[PDB]
C-alpha cells in the first residue's frame, strides 16, 4: 500500500492531474459510499473515467490504463520511505512492491526487502495523449472569487443582435404558455432548433428538450435583467457577476461572439485555442513571471503581470507574445508588464501567483508535444537556462512544479533527469539534450543513459570494469564481446521505457492509518512517488 500523502499522475477524461493518492480516494469514497464495497480493514470502490501511466509486464513499454478500483485499507505497522540516489522518493507499507532486478528480469521486490545499492524501476519515457486544448475563460473566471471579477463585463455587438435578447425572451416565454405568439418568433425559433433544442416542423414546431429550454430560458432571463446598452461603441454590455450563475449554461455556439474583460481596457475572446505562442508565454510565466495589484490613486486595485528577466532578446520575445495576446503591452527596462485585469486573472488561475504555488497548467500535458516543448522552452529561456557549463538546473519553491517538470520531460523523451531539495527550494536536474539547448548526455552520463554494471555482470558471468552505456552495449553484442544469446534477456532494459534508478537509502518508521491501493487493467502496475517511480498495484 501507498501512503495518502504521494502523489499520483492520474488521467481523468483524457487530462492529467497530479493529487496525492490519499486525498484522491478518500473523496472518490465520500461522493460514491453507497459504491463501496466494505471487508472489515478493506474497502474497495471501482471506478471508470481513471487512468494512470503503466509499463508493459511483457515489453515494458510505457502504456497508459484503466484503474478498475480504488482501495483503502486502515493500516497499523512499519512504513518504508525508499529514497533513491535520481533524488526520487516514495513511502509505502512493508509488503508493497517495487521492481528491482534479478538475473536480467524485471521481478517484483517488497519494501522490507529493498537496501541500498538496490536497483529500481523508473520512467525513462512516457506517452501521454497528444490533443488541441480550447481554454475557456468563463469556466476559468467561474472558479474564480467573485471579489476577483468584480469589473469584469462581457460585450457583444449590438450589430446584428438588435434586442436579440429580450426578442429570444418573448419566445421563450411564449413556448412556456405565459405569452401570446410573438411578431419574430420564428427568427428565434429557428436559433433554438439550430441549438437542438426544438426541432422545427411542417406546422409548428417540436419542443425536443425541456430541461435544456428550462435552462437556457434560465439564461435569458437573467441576461434581458442585466444587460446594459453601451452607446459608445453600440455594444451590449453586461457584469458578470450578475450572470454567474447562468453564464455557464451558455452553448458555446453564443460565447464565441461575447468579449470579456474590463469595460474601459482590454477585452479578449472567451474561448482561445493553445498553439505553441501561449504555451511559451505561460512558459515564461511560470518561470520568470509575477503577478501582482496595489490600490492606485483611488483605493480600488491596479492589476499587472511583470515578466522580469535582463537579456534584451528575451525582453523582446516575452513583449512579442505577450502583445500577441494582450495588445498593447509596458516594455520596462528589464521586464514586460500586462496592466490589464483580464491578463491577471487568466495567468493566476492558470499557473498560481505565489512562487510555491507556482504550476504548469493542465492543459499542457496532453497537448502536442510541439506545444509541450515550447512551455518548456519559455519556462528554461527565462529560468536563464540556455547556455550550460555543466548541466540544466531549474529550481522552484514549488513541490508540485518539481513533481509536473519531471512528468513533462519524461513525457518529450527527457530521462536524465534528478531532484534535490537543498533548502526549501527543489532542484531539477538535467543532463541531456533539449531540441533547444546544446549540451552533452555523454559528459557524466546519468543512471538513464547506463546500464548498470550488476546487472551485466549478474547476467553475463564475466565482472565488468564498470557501467555501459546502451550503445556501448548494442556494439559489444555485433563483436562477440557480449554472447548474443545473454545479451538477449536484457533486451527489455534497452529498449523499454523503464530504466535502473538505485536505492541510496531507506527509512524504516511506524505508521497508524489509512493507505492506499489501486488495481490497475493489465500492467497491474503505475508511478508514484517524488519524481515518480513504478510501483506494482
Amino acid at each position: 500500500s501507498i501512503l495518502p500523502e504521494e502523489w499520483l499522475p492520474v488521467l481523468e477524461e483524457g487530462e492529467v492531474h497530479f493529487v496525492r493518492i490519499g486525498e484522491l480516494i478518500d473523496r472518490m469514497m465520500e461522493e460514491n459510499a453507497g459504491k463501496v464495497k466494505r471487508e472489515g480493514e478493506t474497502e474497495v470502490l471501482e471506478v471508470s473515467g481513471l487512468e494512470v501511466p503503466s509499463f508493459n509486464r511483457r515489453t515494458n513499454k510505457a502504456e497508459l490504463k484503466r484503474v478498475k478500483a480504488l482501495i483503502r485499507h486502515d493500516y497499523s505497522g512499519k512504513v518504508y520511505t525508499i529514497r533513491l540516489k535520481s533524488g526520487r522518493r516514495i513511502k509505502i507499507t512493508s509488503g508493497h512492491s517495487l521492481f528491482s532486478v534479478r538475473n536480467g528480469e524485471l521481478v517484483e521486490v517488497t519494501g522490507d526487502e529493498l537496501k541500498p545499492g538496490d536497483l529500481v524501476a523508473v520512467p525513462r519515457r512516457l506517452e501521454l495523449p497528444e490533443r488541441n486544448h480550447v481554454l475557456n475563460l468563463v469556466e476559468l473566471l467561474l472558479g474564480t472569487p467573485e471579489e476577483e471579477t468584480l469589473d469584469i463585463v462581457m460585450t457583444i455587438p449590438v450589430k446584428g443582435k438588435k434586442n436579440f435578447f429580450k426578442g429570444m425572451l418573448r419566445t421563450l416565454r411564449w413556448i412556456f404558455g405565459e405569452e401570446k405568439r410573438p411578431r419574430t418568433a420564428r427568427r428565434y425559433l429557428r436559433h433554438l432548433e439550430d441549438l437542438g433544442y426544438v426541432r422545427l416542423k411542417k406546422i409548428g414546431y417540436e419542443v425536443l428538450d425541456w430541461d435544456s429550454l428550462k435552462n437556457y430560458r434560465r439564461l435569458y432571463e437573467a441576461l434581458v435583467e442585466n444587460v446594459r446598452y453601451n452607446g459608445n461603441k453600440r455594444e451590449y454590455l453586461v457584469e458578470f457577476n450578475s450572470i454567474r450563475d447562468a453564464v455557464g449554461i451558455m452553448p458555446l455556439k453564443e460565447l464565441k461572439e461575447w468579449k470579456i474583460g474590463t469595460l474601459n481596457g482590454f477585452r479578449m475572446r472567451k474561448l482561445i485555442e493553445v498553439d505553441e505562442s501561449l504555451a511559451k508565454l505561460l512558459g515564461y510565466y511560470v518561470s520568470e513571471g509575477y503577478a501582482r495589484k496595489q490600490r492606485n490613486p483611488k483605493n480600488g486595485w491596479s492589476y499587472s503581470v511583470k515578466l522580469y528577466n535582463e537579456d534584451p532578446e528575451v525582453l523582446d520575445d516575452m513583449e512579442r507574445l505577450a502583445s500577441r495576446f494582450f495588445g498593447k503591452v509596458r516594455r520596462g527596462r528589464n521586464y514586460v508588464e500586462i496592466p490589464k485585469k483580464i491578463g491577471y486573472l487568466l495567468f493566476e488561475n492558470m499557473c498560481g501567483v505565489l512562487a510555491e504555488n507556482k504550476r504548469i497548467p493542465e492543459f499542457v500535458f496532453t497537448s502536442p508535444k510541439g506545444v509541450r516543448l515550447a512551455f518548456l522552452e519559455g519556462y528554461f529561456i527565462g529560468d536563464g537556462d540556455v547556455h550550460p557549463n555543466k548541466r540544466l538546473r531549474l529550481s522552484t519553491k514549488s513541490e508540485l512544479l518539481a513533481n509536473q517538470l519531471v512528468l513533462l520531460l519524461n513525457s518529450v523523451g527527457v530521462s536524465a533527469v534528478k531532484l534535490g531539495h537543498d533548502s526549501g527550494v527543489y532542484r531539477v536536474y538535467i543532463n541531456e539534450e533539449l531540441p533547444f539547448v546544446k549540451l552533452d548526455k555523454k559528459k557524466n552520463a546519468y543512471y538513464s543513459h547506463v546500464i548498470p554494471k550488476e546487472v551485466l555482470s549478474e547476467v553475463f558471468g564475466k565482472v565488468f570494469q564498470k557501467n555501459v552505456s546502451p550503445q556501448t552495449f548494442r556494439k559489444m553484442v555485433e563483436d562477440g564481446r557480449l554472447d548474443p544469446e545473454k545479451a538477449q534477456r536484457l533486451s527489455w532494459l534497452i529498449e523499454g521505457d523503464v530504466v535502473l534508478d538505485r536505492v541510496e537509502s531507506v527509512d524504516v518508521e511506524d505508521y497508524d492509518g489509512y493507505v492506499y491501493d489501486l488495481s490497475v487493467e493489465d500492467n497491474e502496475n503505475f508511478l508514484v512517488g517524488f519524481g515518480l517511480v513504478y510501483a506494482h498495484n
